[PDB]
């Protein structure tokens, strides 16, 4: 599926990530975009043989096993697949566990590249939330 960015935006304002450990929901928005577009599909497959999965293109050498990738440590405790699902629940929960295992926002480099600095509000404004 491909979201919109106001409709994005009202489903992780419904999972709580607005302002979960002090990153307001612009941010979070901000982050889909530049990762993926808004397309839970979408998958990066990296030459050192691990795959970013989904909206927020979560790395399967930390965080979901999909039994391919060296070094596995399945973190979120999850198939790789579930990252691909047009529900963004999974990939919300294994995304505030990554923050919760001590990074900060900054464990997504389109965040550092293309999120950080900016006035990240402009990826919820005019939206119902």
């Amino acid at each position: 599926k491909v979201f919109g960015r106001c409709e994005l935006a009202a489903a992780m304002k419904r999972h709580g990530l607005d302002n979960y450990r002090g990153y307001s929901l612009g941010n979070w928005v901000c982050a889909a975009k530049f990762e993926s577009n808004f397309n839970t599909q979408a998958t990066n497959r990296n030459t050192d043989g691990s795959t970013d999965y989904g909206i927020l293109q979560i790395n399967s050498r930390w965080w979901c096993n999909d039994g391919r990738t060296p070094g596995s440590r399945n973190l979120c405790n999850i198939p790789c697949s579930a990252l691909l699902s047009s529900d963004i629940t999974a990939s919300v929960n294994c995304a505030k566990k990554i923050v919760s295992d001590g990074n900060g926002m900054n464990a997504w480099v389109a965040w550092r590249n293309r999120c950080k600095g900016t006035d990240v509000q402009a990826w919820i404004r005019g939206c119902r939330l």
